[PDB]
């Protein structure tokens, strides 16, 4: 793909003019992958990764020399100096276009204060010095970014040659480096860690240039306004550490919050994985309340995070008007007169100061810090052990064979038992070496050993021939299914039909619907364990080394194809080579010409299958071990009312802003159109400082109060939210997943919450200083406006032609960057298998293309927001030019103030229109928050908790039930699952439940707790369940789930969330239970602190909880729904002991798939495909011993079929009659 940047001329270079092609694709339609250019050459994976470890290399060297730690900032450094040093170069010929410009609006005010129409020298003196203004704002804006460009992509470079060595190393790191950490520690180094050198350049030249700029603001400043400076130089300083305690107290303030945010967010993963059980038990009120003061906890603390963030936003706003306020407060109190010339040149010079000081020299401070931690944390990893690279081979004499002799060694050094012991066997061609030996024997070291992965301790290893290791997990990475077939090797097509048709892969190569050159899902997540396993066999098969390491191979498949390789290929093909095999399955021990036995280290005894058959020793013992987003967004936070005071205070805001340096402006014509006489000082600066302060207070009442509406309809929209997805039906959650909706409670509300306020009213602020620009503009030249409306449609236009593209690439930056993290992440895995192969030499170029393709996707990222950039600040300067010719092409009209403030506003238009655009698309593609949000507030919900037509208070009494041809199915329009329902249910009855989960059984208890509305009529007690609340229904009835869920918190919570009850009755259910003495022994007895989900306790304690829970309620109707499903026997037993005591004089619906749970029937409900079918008591049924109770009864054997038959009728007389 080729790349026009490679071939373009300067002009096209600057003005981005070899990007437009692209454009012109993405407005048309989606770019995709295969339409992205290809990185140039200085900028491939390799290139920069071998020249950076060149230097770290001879940096590490030279250090080890010195015997010294080593460092890798400065094999960093020494990489990356001739180019970063002339990108300084640009970067001084930038900052000080930026600081001399503001000295060229000075001389352009100046011909203006001293205006004569005769004298056209001193107008083409002024022309002269908007030309240069012109070139100072083009060289600033024009090519400033051809200069970005190259500092983000020295950023991209160091990035990329950090990800090429840390993915050498990882390669490269032995194992007692590689367990020390995790392979989350390593692929967080490329995700989060390297990516610090993307931004550590952008302002790593402000480190010099912040001080160096500051230092020349000053300087001038002191030329033009003696000391006077010094007071907008010091307030300019406190930002730093105002800025800075901003900083730490916010992120106490932020932390803080995320005790109490990730509190919510667990509490609602909880609500919202179990939300069928506590819409079951009817206890959302409970949740309700809980995530109620959890939110108003958390609420409380972003409210306050959100005041700050307020008066420190407002502080940034309000920061240039106290530090010119400051400093002509100063300046007018020692004698000396304003001027629009050196006002506005001051005020300019501030305005590049001020960024540059607290918000480009801290950046860079804080990004340099980072940069200098990821750069230590990297210089750590690539310290660490590596393995002996693969012990020279000696040109080998034809000798494809192996002996290790008395090789010992361990996991770890410490441990006083070694991995092996003294072990010594020789393996040489054609013989069949089955490995045996119980489980913890050490099979990992072990191979690893013999890979020569582990590194030596004792004995000595010979090694002679190739080697292809199978281990016993298998491995397959993301990539090309080919590049695991060959495994980079280079392509046989009748020999790979050979490798993959050994495995009876037409199977499984019909089982992918894309056939065997399948583009594997990210990391595997498209096969199995045995598929897995396949694969790596078939790898195997591929390379026909001369040795074959194999780890329990066939654990995942079974015997069939194993034994059809096996005696076929491996005994056949492969018994040739050298097999080093372990085995578990006895099945193919037949197959073991020679095996060898071990036991913890310790060399049992080698010999042939045969052999080890007549010793009489058994293999067994040996083994055996849009706009309606922003209507509905700013209506939910305030009345519309506040919305019109939040627009008059935004504009009063902005217009205090601007009517500060327009009293600069009026202050210099009123001292110029005098004299002796002195100005009003008192009245002048009196005036001055009350706009003064009212541009701060107005700011700050801005910022917190556009905080305080949003964090509103954050707020609002979370209790809609919430206050929906509570009673959301189940059938909102079985369409979703339990991780997309909690998304949007966790990330979305972030947005709406942390970010989104912030954004917006960042976004309100600097648009509100652009139309502040603008409108200066636009009112001092009136005629301005006649150029806006093309530039207006233009940047309109062209913001509609950028985002098109820029929607792509930022799409294409992020959907190509997940293969770098995943090809790290997978090789981690199956390291082993990749140093079985020598392969990091092909490995490594994968991740080459990987990063690659992904730069690509980043160089796309970097210079499409060039032009957008590009374009924009032509806008910008244009803007620049018609205010700096047009204004002089005026002069007779305009005086000095005039002309100053329009073009000291012009000039600050540079970059602040750009972050104008940034911040309104942040905001429009956050505003996705709020309306993938509010999609939740209005959402369909099921019956209202209480209707006014209530039953009795302690209804139902006799707990009988009424079925009515009650229909039930998932969803309207979809298959149902109960069919023409119908049957009574007495008082105080015992009803078993038979059938397949889902068929009948629970869609059955889901019409009974109207979880989904069913068709046809159930009554109780003559009362019907879809008239009464959704409440007054379900808490009625008590049910215990196929798995009891546990809640996070007291154990009162789980017990009685409501504290409706006593002490007396919780601790008697938990005698009951006989987890009495279980709470009792803990610190909390009744403010028990439980794990997550109760991760502490088993499944028999939570489903004795649920018991607990049940026999408190005294419900008359008790539901169990495959309860006794994953419970041991014995408290099994227990369990239903409690149930037939305790529950004895309420109705009983039991769902089991243990028969001895329903001897104590009175009926049994058997369902076939959803239909009461079979409607008796058990015996009974079993007397037509055609029904389907006999035959299930039969199905688990003869003997206890007629034992469960024979008690069935003993209890059914017992029952009838005693
Ligand atoms: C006013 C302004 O936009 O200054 C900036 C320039 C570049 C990036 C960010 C900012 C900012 O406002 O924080």
């Amino acid at each position: 793909k080729p790349n026009p940047l490679q071939d373009a001329n300067l002009c096209s270079r600057v003005f981005f003019w070899w990007l437009n092609p692209l454009f012109k694709i993405g407005h048309k339609r989606r770019l995709e992958e295969d339409d992205m250019y290809s990185v140039l050459p200085e900028d491939r994976s390799q290139h920069l990764g071998e020249e950076l470890q060149g230097f770290w290399d001879k940096e590490v060297l030279r250090a080890e020399n010195d015997a010294q730690k080593p460092s890798l900032t400065r094999a960093i450094i020494k990489c990356y100096w001739k180019s970063y040093l002339v990108l300084g170069i640009f970067t001084l010929i930038e900052e000080s276009a930026k600081v001399i410009q503001p000295i060229f609006l000075g001389k352009i005010i100046n011909y203006f204060e001293n205006y004569d129409p005769m004298d056209s020298v001193a107008l083409n003196t002024a022309y002269a010095y908007a030309t240069v203004l012109t070139f100072c704002t083009l060289i600033l804006a024009i090519l400033h970014h051809l200069y970005f460009y190259h500092v983000q992509c020295a950023g991209m470079r160091l990035r990329v040659a950090m990800c090429h060595m840390i993915y050498r190393k990882a390669l490269r790191l032995s194992n007692m480096a590689m367990g020390k950490t995790t392979t989350g520690q390593i692929v967080n180094l490329l995700s989060n860690d390297v990516n610090k050198f993307d931004q550590v350049t952008v302002f790593l030249h402000f480190l010099w240039a912040g001080p160096l700029q500051a230092i020349a603001v000053t300087a001038l400043l002191w030329m033009e306004i003696g000391i006077s400076c010094l007071a907008g130089m010091a307030v300019l300083i406190i930002l730093l550490p105002l800025q800075s305690c901003f900083g730490k107290l916010f992120s106490s303030l932020r932390s803080k919050t995320a005790t109490f945010t990730d509190a919510r967010i667990r509490t609602m993963n909880e609500v919202i994985t179990g939300i069928r059980i506590i819409k079951m038990y009817a206890w959302e009120k409970s949740f309700s309340n809980l995530i109620t003061n959890l939110r108003k906890k958390e609420i409380s603390k972003i409210l306050r995070s959100s005041c700050l963030r307020g008066m420190n936003l407002a502080s940034f706003f309000s920061a240039s008007k106290i530090i010119v306020f400051v400093t002509f407060t100063t300046y007018v109190l020692l004698g000396s007169v304003i001027t629009a010339s050196r006002v506005f040149v001051a005020v300019t010079l501030y305005g590049a100061v001020r960024l540059t000081v607290t918000l480009f020299f801290p950046s860079a401070i804080e990004r340099v810090s980072e940069a200098i931690v990821s750069i230590r944390r990297i210089q750590t990893f690539l310290l660490l052990d590596e393995i002996s690279q693969r012990n020279r081979q000696l040109p080998s004499d034809g000798k494809k064979m192996v002996h290790v002799q008395d090789f010992t060694a361990f996991w770890d050094k410490a441990s006083e038992t070694p991995t092996l012991q003294g072990l010594s066997f020789t393996v040489r061609p054609g013989e069949l070496l089955a490995v045996v030996g119980p489980v913890g024997a050490g099979k990992s070291s072990l191979l690893s050993a013999v890979l020569g992965e582990l590194a030596p301790s004792h004995g000595l290893v010979s090694v002679h021939g190739r080697i292809a290791y199978v281990s016993q997990q298998p491995w397959v990475f993301s990539g090309t299914l080919r590049s695991n077939i060959l495994f980079g090797k280079k392509y046989e097509k009748e020999r790979y039909e050979k490798v993959i048709k050994a495995c009876a892969l037409k199977k499984d190569l019909q089982l992918l619907e894309d056939g065997d050159l399948t583009v594997i899902g990210d990391r595997g997540t498209t096969l199995s364990g045995g598929q897995k396993a396949r694969v790596n066999l078939a790898r195997a098969v591929y390379q026909d080394a001369d040795i074959y390491l194999l780890d329990d191979p066939l654990s995942a498949v079974d015997a069939e194809v194993s034994r059809h390789l096996f005696e076929l290929c491996i005994c056949q093909i492969l018994h040739e080579k050298i097999t080093i095999l372990v085995t578990h399955q006895l099945q193919y021990l037949k197959a073991a010409s020679q095996i060898l036995i071990l036991k913890d280290g310790k060399m049992v005894q080698k010999g042939t299958y045969t052999e080890f058959l007549k010793s009489g020793i058994d293999f067994g013992s040996l083994l055996k071990k849009g706009f309606q987003a922003y209507k509905n967004y700013f209506r939910a936070g305030a009345h519309w009312i506040v919305f019109i005071f939040l627009i008059l205070l935004n504009t009063a805001a902005q217009v205090a802003y601007v009517l500060q340096d327009w009293w600069l402006s009026y202050w210099a014509n009123k001292q110029s159109m005098l004299n002796t006489e002195k100005l009003d000082l008192n009245w002048y600066l009196g005036i001055y400082s009350g706009l003064t302060v009212a541009t701060v207070l107005f700011g700050i009442a801005r910022s917190l109060l556009v905080f305080y509406v949003l964090v509103n309809s954050s707020q609002t929209l979370h209790n809609k939210m919430f206050e929906s997805i509570l009673k959301a039906p189940v059938l909102f959650f079985d369409r979703n997943p339990i991780g997309r909706i909690l998304n949007r409670f966790s990330k979305d509300i972030g947005h709406l919450d942390d970010l989104l306020p912030l954004t917006f009213l960042d976004f309100i602020q600097t648009l509100l200083q652009v139309v502040g620009v603008v409108s200066v503009a636009v009112a001092v030249i009136p005629w301005i406006a006649i150029p806006l409306v093309p530039l207006g449609i233009i940047f309109i236009f062209l913001r509609r032609y950028f985002l098109e593209t820029s929607r792509d690439v930022k799409r294409l930056e992020s959907t190509t960057r997940s293969p770098v993290f995943s090809h790290l992440s997978s090789s981690l895995q199956g390291l082993w298998t990749i140093r079985a192969y020598k392969a990091e030499e092909r490995c490594q170029e994968l991740f080459d293309a990987h990063q690659d393709l992904h730069s690509e996707a980043w160089f796309l990222f970097l210079t499409t927001s060039r032009w957008f950039a590009v374009r924009l600040d032509a806008i910008c300067a244009m803007f620049v030019i018609i205010v700096a010719f047009g204004s002089l092409i005026l002069a007779k009209t305009l005086d000095a103030g005039q002309v100053g403030l329009a073009l000291s506003y012009a000039l600050t238009l540079m970059g602040m229109f750009q972050w104008c655009v940034r911040q309104s698309a942040e905001v429009e593609n956050m505003m996705i928050s709020v309306e993938r949000v509010i999609e939740y507030t209005d959402l369909e919900k099921e019956a209202p908790w209480e209707y006014q037509k209530r039953p009795p208070p302690a209804w139902p009494h006799e707990g009988v039930i009424i079925f009515d041809n009650v229909n039930f199915m998932y969803s309207p329009g979809g298959p149902l699952v109960l069919k023409h329902l119908t049957a009574l249910i007495k008082s105080q009855e015992k009803v078993g439940i038979v059938g397949r989960t889902g068929a009948g059984k629970s869609s059955l208890i889901s019409a009974l707790f109207r979880l989904s509305e069913p068709e046809g009529k159930i009554w109780i007690d003559k009362i019907l369940t879809t008239e009464i609340g959704l409440h007054d229904l379900r808490k009625k009835m008590s049910i215990i789930p196929q798995e009891p869920v546990l809640f996070t918190g007291t154990m009162r919570k789980n017990l009685d969330p409501f504290n409706e009850h006593t002490d007396e009755e919780l601790w008697n259910a938990l005698q009951e239970v006989q987890l009495k003495e279980t709470i009792e022994d803990l610190p909390g007895k009744m403010d028990t602190e439980l794990a997550e989900s109760g991760s502490n306790f088993s499944v028999g304690q939570r489903q004795l909880v649920c018991l607990a829970r049940a026999i408190l309620r005294k419900n008359q109707i008790l539901i169990i729904d495959e309860a006794t499903a994953n419970v041991d026997p014995r408290t099994d037993e227990l369990i239903q002991k409690k149930i037939r005591e305790k529950f004895a004089h309420c109705t009983v619906l039991t769902i089991a798939h243990r028969l001895n749970t329903i001897i104590d029937s009175d009926k049994i409900m058997v369902l076939d495909s959803g239909r009461l079918k079979e409607y008796d008591e058990p015996y009974v049924l079993l007397q037509n011993k055609e029904s389907l109770f006999y035959k299930m009864v039969q199905q688990l054997g003869k003997a206890e079929a007629a034992a469960l038959t024979e008690t069935a009728k003993q209890v059914y007389f017992k029952r009838n009659y005693p």
